[PDB]
């Protein structure tokens, strides 16, 4: 669903979705935003390797990694340690937000 | 749905939802998080007035306002001008994040 | 999410949701539709037993069963064998539909 | 969202969605199911006309109509008058179900 939280990854073929928009870590290692069947943005790393994963890290940087765990693309927003979210929004932008400023503190474990 | 963006409000009776969790600006001016029919957190401003609205502001502060536009509760996170989101998360926390650090820039208007 | 398919069950504490509406198989064996924290319909079998499950069956009947697998409530719509769905709808009704009349035939396994 | 109810239509460019699946009434009058950017089924009426609509009717038939209101494709499931749903399911099938067999009767107006 529409959010990737810091600490989580998208494995090969996993995605975020919002309405007709899909943001997917393809198995060809390209990361693409589709509007239905039209690609509207990508990391342009298709063919660079196979079975990459996407990580939303707690330093705030969003990074595509190869199966050997070498970076192949990153947003370059690596900064203070904290909690972040990457959001596929209702207006079609994909946006990284953080750190957390306030919380009810009602989470469960 | 699970996000209130900076610049938007919840009017009386409007809500965020995620699974069995509901975060609603009640018409008695109380703002409450329910887990099904159990209230798990609230602003405890019920009865203070009627037909309040909730605003997620671009200074980053989340504020309950009376029909005359006087604040009656706030998160006290008012700070730099920017884009924020308030999120009802899958783990039951409600969290404010911002400002925006990175975007694909694919939004529409 | 808002549909229970024939062949599936809700275990104790599992639910359907649509916006502020929740339809849950409670662990007290009562099956209840909530509008936020207000109960608007129930099977009224609370206390009859503990850790019941809900089954949407392929004969079309929706049935609450006790841990020993004895029926304690049913919709009485048991009829022809086929595919059905129970839907929590956007207008707040909960409705059983079937059998299947037409399909693209694009399902995966 | 994933259901078209009897009595409703999809106008040009409107769609159903479920995860990475999208079922859209295109403005070229073709009705297509996409798995991300791959078309997996269609009515193959692209180019036949422009700005068609999709109707889920109360006789149970799902019909593509031209701007002049002449049928150009139909599921051929027109039958008894009642309530139906067309569902884009989690397993990638698109399925018509009806009529309604049972309801809580809690809808609002
Ligand atoms: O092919 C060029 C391509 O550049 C753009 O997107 C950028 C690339 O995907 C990659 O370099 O990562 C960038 C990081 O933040 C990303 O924006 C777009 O400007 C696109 O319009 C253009 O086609
Ligand atoms: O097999 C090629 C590939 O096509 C589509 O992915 C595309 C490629 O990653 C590359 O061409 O970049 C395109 C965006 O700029 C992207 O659409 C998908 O159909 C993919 O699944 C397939 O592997
Ligand atoms: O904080 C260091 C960080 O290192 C790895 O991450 C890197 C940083 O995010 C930044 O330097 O950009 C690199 C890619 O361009 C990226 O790999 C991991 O070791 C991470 O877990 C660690 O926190
Ligand atoms: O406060 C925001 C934050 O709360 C929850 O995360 C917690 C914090 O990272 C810190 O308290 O450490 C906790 C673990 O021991 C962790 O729960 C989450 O809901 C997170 O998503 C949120 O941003
Ligand atoms: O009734 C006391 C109540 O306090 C708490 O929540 C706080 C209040 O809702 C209000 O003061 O706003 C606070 C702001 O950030 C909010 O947390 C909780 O601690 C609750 O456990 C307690 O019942
Ligand atoms: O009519 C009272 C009120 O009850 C419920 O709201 C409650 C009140 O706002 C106050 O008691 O605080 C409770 C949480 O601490 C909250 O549940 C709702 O049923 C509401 O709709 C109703 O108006
Ligand atoms: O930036 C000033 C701000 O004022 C109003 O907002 C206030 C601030 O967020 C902060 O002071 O907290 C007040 C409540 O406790 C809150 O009203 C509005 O005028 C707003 O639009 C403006 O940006
Ligand atoms: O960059 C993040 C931001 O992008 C989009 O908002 C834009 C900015 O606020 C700035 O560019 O001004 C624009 C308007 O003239 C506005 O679109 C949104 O998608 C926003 O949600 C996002 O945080
Ligand atoms: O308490 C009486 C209750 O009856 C009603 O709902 C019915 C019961 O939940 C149970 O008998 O199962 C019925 C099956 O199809 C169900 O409707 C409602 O009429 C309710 O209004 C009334 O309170
Ligand atoms: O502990 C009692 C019970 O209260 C609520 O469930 C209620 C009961 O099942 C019975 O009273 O019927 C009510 C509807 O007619 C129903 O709300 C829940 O809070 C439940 O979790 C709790 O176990
Ligand atoms: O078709 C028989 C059916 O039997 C059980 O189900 C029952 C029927 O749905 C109907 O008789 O109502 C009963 C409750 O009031 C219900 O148990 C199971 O054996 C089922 O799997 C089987 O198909
Ligand atoms: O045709 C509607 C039906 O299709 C899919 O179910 C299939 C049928 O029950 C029949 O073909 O047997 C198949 C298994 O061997 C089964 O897949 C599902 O998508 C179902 O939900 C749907 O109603
Ligand atoms: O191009 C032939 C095409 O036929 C199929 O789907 C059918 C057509 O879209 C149209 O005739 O409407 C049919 C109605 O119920 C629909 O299935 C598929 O069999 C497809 O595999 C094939 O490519
Ligand atoms: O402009 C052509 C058209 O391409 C895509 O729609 C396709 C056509 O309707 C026709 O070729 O059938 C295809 C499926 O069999 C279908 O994908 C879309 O990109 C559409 O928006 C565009 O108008
Ligand atoms: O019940 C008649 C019906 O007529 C129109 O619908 C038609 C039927 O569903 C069936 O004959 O198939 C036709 C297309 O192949 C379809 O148009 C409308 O007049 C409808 O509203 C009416 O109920
Ligand atoms: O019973 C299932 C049905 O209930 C609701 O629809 C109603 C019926 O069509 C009949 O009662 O006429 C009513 C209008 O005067 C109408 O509400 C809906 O929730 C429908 O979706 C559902 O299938």
């Amino acid at each position: 669903d529409n959010i990737l939280y810091s600490g989580e990854t998208l494995s090969p073929g996993e995605f975020l979705n919002n309405g007709r928009y899909v943001f997917i870590m393809q198995e060809d290692c390209n990361l693409v935003l589709y509007d239905v069947d039209k690609p509207i943005w990508a990391t342009n790393t298709g063919g660079l390797d196979r079975r990459c994963h996407l990580s939303m890290q707690s330093d705030g940087n969003l990074v595509v990694y190869s199966p050997r765990n070498n970076p192949i693309w990153a947003s370059n927003t690596g900064g203070e340690n904290g909690n972040y979210v990457c959001v596929l929004q209702k207006d079609r932008n994909v946006v990284i937000y953080g750190t957390a400023r306030w919380a009810t503190g009602t989470n469960i474990h």
